[PDB]
DNA sequence: CAGGATCCAAGCTTGGATCCTG
DNA sequence: CAGGATCCAAGCTTGGATCCTG
């Protein structure tokens, strides 16, 4: 079940590209939706299953043991990402001078096995199929990019500068919410050092960049 | 649903007195257990349902907009308390310079709407009796002493002396677990006054205290 | 189009407490 | 005896993400 090696990962991911949604939910005896309206993580959580993760755990990554990150990554009838990708919950307070290097974002991201899945609405749940695994380590440029927009990022953060922060800064990397809703709060720092109610945020790799590395794949 | 008044909550809760669990379960539609061995909080949220305290709830009191905390209390065949009483976790970081003044426990027991119930383990869950309310504030000889065990154990807190704690310690409030078990893990302060994993603690008044309260309620004060 | 808003699963934490072994 | 250990229910929070106006 759960790969103890990371050859026995990437046999199990190899094995399962190609299959759709209905037939891997129907081995796992996992029942489908209609579609993913209100069910936004069920593809996510069925590869997990299928390749040994264990369901709700909170973990630096899925694979702890191999140091291994799983993300499901939808893309549309052209080979391009349909949304952007959720990396981790950005840390909002006790950020005093934290660095990248040990940066959540970062263990996220250091090697990510990208599942590659259909995601044109036009295409029934059931039908939607897996492409083919993807195991990636992000080169030196890609990393020096995150990083930059890491700092950026955080410094607002560490400034209580929460109320400047849009989607629209980051070169690959943005923050934007992560909750229930509009009015889902956490703990922040406000404009003078304060702790306040805020909207709690998350760091998304924009739809360029991981197009990116898509194509660097089929260049392959 | 929720009392809008004192005398509403009040006066609901002196039309309970002297209904068995079961005859009140039965009114409430809920199922009642054979035992509390694996429902150690069923009579304690059946006052709730009762007496309209919301279920789940994480607010500092249960009836917040009246300044009010509901606390049932198991007592035996003769009048005395069976166990000692839940009052709140141990705040073990960010405890800071806090005071007894702004404390949670005193708070949490600056007014309380006690409702003694039987648990005399003889007698079948659905045959004990809710008592009458007490409802208490603690006189200045309370609070004194609340407040000296608060201090007393609030330092070894702060300090990081957490291995030295044991129940035995606090004239009539004590520091006990309070988790799922002795695995539990919650963050506290080590002996470098670092952030370490620690059992969580809980603030547990001693069965002299409730006791006292109880004697003094029958004595006529 | 895509920034801001929104939804589920399940582990985690808290509040309700009583259990149980020398 | 009673200190140290333990158990359920239900919010709360986090990891999985896609939805949806203007
Ligand atoms: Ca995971
Ligand atoms: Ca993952
Ligand atoms: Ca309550
Ligand atoms: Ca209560």
């Amino acid at each position: 079940m759960i790969p103890q090696t990371l050859e026995q990962l990437l046999s199990q991911a190899q094995s399962i590209a190609g299959l759709t949604f209905g037939e891997l939910a129907d081995e796992l005896h996992i029942p489908v939706p209609i579609d993913l309206k209100r069910d936004k993580g069920w593809v996510g959580m069925l590869l997990e299953r299928a390749l040994g993760a264990t369901a709700g755990s909170k973990a630096e990554q899925d694979f702890s043991h191999l140091g291994v990150e799983l993300k499901t990554l939808p893309i549309n009838a052209e080979g391009y990402p349909l949304e952007t990708t959720f990396v981790s919950l950005a840390p909002l307070v006790q950020n005093s001078g934290v660095k990248w290097e040990n940066s959540h974002v970062r263990h996220k991201l250091s090697c990510v096995l990208w599942m590659p899945i259909e995601g044109s609405r036009h295409i029934p749940l059931r039908e939607r199929h897996i492409g083919a695994p993807i195991f990636w380590k992000p080169t030196a440029e890609q990393e020096r990019q995150l990083k930059q927009d890491w700092e950026e990022l955080m410094d607002l953060i560490v400034l209580g500068k929460l109320d400047q922060i849009t989607a629209r800064i980051g070169e690959v990397m943005q923050l934007r919410p992560k909750g229930a809703n509009s009015r889902a709060v956490t703990k922040g720092i406000g404009k003078n050092g304060e702790i306040i109610d805020t909207l709690p945020l998350g760091f998304y790799l924009r739809k360029e960049f991981t197009a990116q590395i898509l194509n660097a794949f089929l260049e392959t």
